[PDB]
């Protein structure tokens, strides 16, 4: 039996290495990573790889790894796939812990925009979880944390983290992680997967996919939101992605909103993440 070496970037930035038989389905590797992580609530998570076009793709657990990575390296990342709208309802603290690590990266990367005060509050809960109670000894007026808190660090933000960290004395890691998630879950881009597209008139928009439904970001004004109940069906053809929307009750016919994606692959990728998120919605 011939086995391929797999390298997986974990949410703490460490690398897990294992082998799978070369015709292995994605689930085989995913099970090995989750066992390494002591993770039972596996449904929220997945592995990504980078394609020949360098786009992040989800590794489909039901398909051969080799028919997805194709010409590319067997290099993957471990990631949150379905962000729980209410993380307090997860059964295990360790689930919440990996969700916090993912969200920290969402924040530092700028995928999850955040006010100054929310960056400092989230950062203060991370410090409480990682270092425990505030200690003046490892913190003068000139202190800068090793922790990455934001896409752009300022001394003002470092000071605000320390100020809020002082208020969390006696908080356990599980408690701090739960506070982190109660704040993060409210942010308007929490759990939103963004895709570049053009509307039917050729104007550049972003489509967001999340637990609640689909968002069309025309700009900061003119955000269109379709709760999953309103979304009839979703399809792709060539470079095109089509959303059918239920009529208002007493209306005869659904509406169709069409979008142009960069290429056929970007259209199929959006379709798949939409179908996967809708099935998530129906199981809540
Ligand atoms: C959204 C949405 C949405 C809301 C209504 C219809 C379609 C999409 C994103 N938001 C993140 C914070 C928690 C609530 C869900």
């Amino acid at each position: 039996p011939k086995s391929m070496q797999c390298k997986v970037i974990l949410l703490d930035g460490s690398e897990y290495t294992c082998d799978v038989e070369k015709r292995s389905r994605g689930q085989v590797l995913f099970d090995k990573v989750c066992e390494h992580l002591n993770l039972l609530e596996k449904d929220y998570f997945g592995l990504t790889y980078r394609d020949a076009e360098n786009q992040k793709n989800w590794l489909d657990p039901a398909k051969e790894i080799k028919k997805q990575v194709r010409s590319g390296a067997w290099h993957f990342s471990f990631n949150v796939k379905f962000y729980p709208p209410d993380p307090a309802q997860l059964s295990e603290d360790i689930t919440r812990y990996y969700l916090c690590l993912q969200l920290r990266d969402d924040i530092v990367s700028g995928r999850l925009p955040c006010s100054f005060v929310t960056l400092a509050l989230l950062g203060s809960y991370t410090v409480q979880s990682e270092l425990g109670d505030y200690d003046p000894d490892e913190c003068g007026s000139d202190y800068i944390s090793e922790f990455r808190f934001a896409p752009n660090h300022t001394k003002e933000l470092e000071d605000k983290v320390i100020e809020l960290h002082k208020s969390h004395r006696g908080m356990t890691p599980a408690e701090a992680e739960m506070h982190f998630l109660e704040n993060a879950k409210k942010l308007s881009m929490y759990g939103v997967d963004l895709h570049h597209a053009k509307d039917s008139e050729g104007v550049e928009i972003m489509l967001g996919v999340c637990a609640s439904g689909l968002l069309i970001y025309r700009d900061r004004l003119r955000i269109n939101r379709f709760a999953w109940p309103k979304v009839l069906k979703i399809s792709y053809k060539r470079n095109n992605f089509y959303i059918k929307i239920r009529p208002g009750e007493f209306e005869q016919f659904e509406s169709t909103i069409g979008f142009k994606l960069p290429n056929h692959r970007a259209a199929k990728r959006l379709w798949k993440v939409c179908v996967e998120h809708h099935t998530f919605f129906r199981l809540l």
